[PDB]
């Protein structure tokens, strides 16, 4: 049987490595994107060239805002999330794995309309959208006759090993990852009767090159105890792939740091 | 005369905190949403004990616009009310909180959206804006006239790490509130504003034998004072080196397993 | 008149805790190992303030036999000393602790063995036996005459989760002490004995700019009182619902990263 | 190249599944035992029959006590630990992985000579021995010319997902696993310059059958959220095997619970 994975924010960086890793194990993957349409579609062609009808793309703004319909009233985040899960059942009749990877990240310093949009985008992508996606995912397994349910349902939330040692100026982001840790434990307990495992993976510093200038990149990366560098995308994605595997079937409600020991440091 | 702003101060733990802060000598702003009678009464009682020592401000802390006025603005006005009235705000206790189920399994969408805005707003988004407004006011006060003992206390939950079945949005919001405690504690340290949490286990359940009987210490839920006295302590000059920490007040219930 | 047993009470934080407990009215047993002069002096000062309010007992708390006498026996005698003298022991503060490096990399074996016995004994094995002896005495006292406020405070470390390079045995012993706090808090709940921890960050470093300057709140280490006042609070009847918990007193240093 | 793993307490149950799992990946394994000599030696024959010269056995009491020499003065735990690591270099010239699995577990209620032996056995097996074994392991890699060091050194400590919700009456055991968590973080930081990763795996309830009578076994196992049963030995060992793999190379200083969500419960 060919299981299916829905990966949010899958066009590049960590999300693309998670989609590639799952595809390498045999999963058909639904690649969600927000602004990186070209990149998502290129990845999709690359995957379908390797194995036909093994990848599809779907667009969505996961911020906690209402959007205009694509054909009466404004569409809610809840609906958009339900439609992402639906795309998987419509195309392949199942959704075995959900990886909540999409996430906005920018400052919200404590010391007008921008603040409201930042709250909805940072909390929606990192926490409210994952909540609605898990709810739609669980509803679809619950509506599937037991004799037709898959045998290895897994949800992975991408959290952050370092949020307990806050990055100064990123309060809303930090709060939203703490809510995501709370969703991981609450959903793991609640969904355990359906055999749906829910776990987190929390990178420390990963693929810094694209986000920081040389000198800043060098300076951050030097404080990681193990290897004195940021991780590669595969160093993170291989752990997500292992948690979705049948070998990790007794693991639920846990968050695994993939941080090279950065959380063990002190100023 | 120091000033304390207590959210959800009309009754139960919020009332107990206001009383305790009032006994150490603070002037207290009693925020309420639906409990106007109870709020006004408490205020009258406190003013009877010591004139012009209590006021009341109403506000919905759900993350919704009202007749428009955003949540932020409402939060800022609550902080502005302490200044306007008494010219200062030294303590802030984020206690108001909605709490009911949001089951993952089994007009409905609109109610779901109201529930996320109410549970997330009261437990996390409002506390954030309140913290941001409190900070902005301390920063704007010339160093020479600042208070010497600014403390912000967030009421968390000792048991959210062992989730209550069917309360996901609430649990997620308390997790966001723990994050806010650590982040604001770090960022507001230069202004000497301490930010800490207090996490009750089972408290004032009546205001049940199945639940109470599982608490290791005393086999009962706590009284309101058993929690507010901890909150007053954290606000005292003696807990001056304590910041970014959450103190459980749960009789050992978090030490238990099924 | 309640009685407190403070280990490593001769100076620094231990001295500050004894002073603070003495000011709330407790009779205090001042344990010491090598600091006889300082211990005896403190005792004289306290007895000058209030007659027959302080004593001194010497004991090595390393996990070694002495001239044989085991550590357990020595621990039991320390508890027996409070009873013998004043007929009661209501509070126990496990503060004594050895702290020096045990590097993983780069007669030697005998010194390694002395180091494990001293660091593990003082920070964890002694506290265990002391707790076991304290419990045994409360259990043996007819319910009718027990105290009404038994508290055991273990001095932990807010920063052991971000280890100091080269102090493995010490870090492991503080981890064992956190375990003891939770286990004894759960097991001693029926006898109403509370067991909690207090974890300093950087305190009384002189009794350094590199270290101090990294503390978010105040950019300095704490004073002794900034830590002992927390310990006295936990021992007070007002923190009666608090059990099995560790309170950090670190100025936010545990919130930092390299 | 054939890497070597030293597994303590490897004769049965979880330890034997960890040794079997590592051997299946190609490692030569040194099987340490204390009282289960016959069982250790049988496993050793089974492994060597599958692949010659791939398994050896070594005996040792890991309690923090001195023992009589096997040929002047009484031998210390430190020496016995160093000799376990030495056995691997003597036989195969290397020791790539160390799994600290051996552990005593029995009550030490708070409410004569037995207490001293319990303290040394419970703290030695669960914490002091792991400390000395890691120290000997690190010393041997440090003494190996860099050009000859292996490329994937990993130490795994078996901890306990449930020690933060203490089992009534097991104080010394609980304290010793807390010290083992402290050793995991301290050693991960200190050894990171040598690229030696140190992580923990913490089962919840596993292979209960042998340790509990039917009715008690049934009652405990029913409180696990996921599956309402205790785990199998492989459900735990597959996670240890994954953490020793090159795919887990950016993970250090972390403890992964394998508990079916049991730590998420409350009384
Ligand atoms: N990189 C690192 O060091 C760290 C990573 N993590 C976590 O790992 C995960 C992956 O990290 P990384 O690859 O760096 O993440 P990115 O910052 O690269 O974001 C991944 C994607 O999320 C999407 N996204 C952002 N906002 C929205 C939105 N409003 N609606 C829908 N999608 C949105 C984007 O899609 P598009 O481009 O299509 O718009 C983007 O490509 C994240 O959850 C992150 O928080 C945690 C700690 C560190
Ligand atoms: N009680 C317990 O066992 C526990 C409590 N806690 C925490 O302690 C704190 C106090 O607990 P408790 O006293 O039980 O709290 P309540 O359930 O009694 O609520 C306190 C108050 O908050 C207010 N509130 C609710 N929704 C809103 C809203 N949308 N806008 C503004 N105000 C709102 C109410 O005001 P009004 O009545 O005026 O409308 C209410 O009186 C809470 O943060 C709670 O999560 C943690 C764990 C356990
Ligand atoms: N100071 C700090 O920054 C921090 C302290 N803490 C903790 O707070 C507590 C108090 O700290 P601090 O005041 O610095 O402690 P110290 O380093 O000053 O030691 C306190 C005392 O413990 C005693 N002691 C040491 N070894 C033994 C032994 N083998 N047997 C009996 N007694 C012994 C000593 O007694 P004598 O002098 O009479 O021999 C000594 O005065 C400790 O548990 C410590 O780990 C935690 C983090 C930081
Ligand atoms: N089973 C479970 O539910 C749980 C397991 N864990 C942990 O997982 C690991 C494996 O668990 P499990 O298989 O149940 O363990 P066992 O209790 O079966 O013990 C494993 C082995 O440890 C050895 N051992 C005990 N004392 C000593 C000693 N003094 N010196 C040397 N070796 C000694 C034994 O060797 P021999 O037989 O050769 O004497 C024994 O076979 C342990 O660290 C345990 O604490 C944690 C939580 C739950
Ligand atoms: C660790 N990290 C990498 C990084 C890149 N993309 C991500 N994307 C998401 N969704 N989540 C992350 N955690 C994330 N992290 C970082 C960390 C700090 C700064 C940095 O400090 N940047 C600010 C400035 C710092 C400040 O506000 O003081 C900037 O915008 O330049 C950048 C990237
Ligand atoms: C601790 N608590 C009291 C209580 C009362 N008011 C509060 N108010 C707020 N704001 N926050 C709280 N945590 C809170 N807690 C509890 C604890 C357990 C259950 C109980 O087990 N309840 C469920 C079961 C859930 C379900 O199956 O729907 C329920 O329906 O409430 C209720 C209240
Ligand atoms: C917080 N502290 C003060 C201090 C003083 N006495 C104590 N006494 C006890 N019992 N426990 C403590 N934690 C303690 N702490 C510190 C903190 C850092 C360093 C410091 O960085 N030191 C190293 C570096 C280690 C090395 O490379 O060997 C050292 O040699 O002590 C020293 C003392
Ligand atoms: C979860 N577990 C399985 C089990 C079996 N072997 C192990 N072996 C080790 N080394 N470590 C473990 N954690 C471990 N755990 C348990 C848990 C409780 C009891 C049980 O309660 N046993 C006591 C009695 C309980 C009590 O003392 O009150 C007994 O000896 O019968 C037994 C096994």
């Amino acid at each position: 049987t060919v299981p299916v994975a829905l990966v949010t924010g899958a066009a590049k960086r960590l999300g693309r490595s998670i989609a590639e890793g799952l595809h390498a194990e045999g999963y058909a993957v639904c690649l969600h994107y927000h602004r990186s349409a070209a990149e998502a579609n290129a990845l999709s062609a690359t995957l379908n060239a390797r194995r036909p009808n093994s990848a599809i793309t779907v667009q969505a703004d996961l911020s906690n805002v209402a959007t205009a319909p694509v054909s009466s009233a404004p569409v809610t985040l809840f609906t958009r999330c339900a439609e992402l899960v639906a795309a998987c059942y419509t195309h392949w009749g199942r959704c075995d794995v959900l990886v909540n990877n999409a996430s906005s990240f920018y400052p919200t310093p404590l010391l007008r309309e921008a603040m409201e949009t930042a709250t909805a985008d940072l909390f929606g992508s990192n926490a409210i959208a994952p909540y609605f996606l898990i709810k739609a995912f669980a509803h679809r397994v619950a509506g599937t006759p037991a004799k037709h349910r898959g045998t290895n349902y897994s949800i992975i939330n991408m959290v952050d090993a370092m949020t307990n040692q806050p990055l100064l100026g990123y309060t809303i982001y930090t709060m939203a990852k703490g809510a995501l840790e709370g969703l991981t434990r609450s959903a793991a307990l609640e969904l355990a009767p359906l055999q749906i495992r829910v776990n987190g993976v929390g990178p420390g510093l990963s693929v810094l090159v694209d986000d920081m200038p040389p000198a800043v990149w060098e300076g951050h990366r030097s404080k990681v105890p193990l290897y004195q560098r940021d991780s590669s995308a595969a160093e993170v994605s291989d752990v997500v792939i292992f948690l979705c595997s049948s070998k990790a079937k007794y693991i639920t409600g846990t968050c695994v740091k993939v941080d090279g020991g950065y959380s063990l440091t002190r100023a």
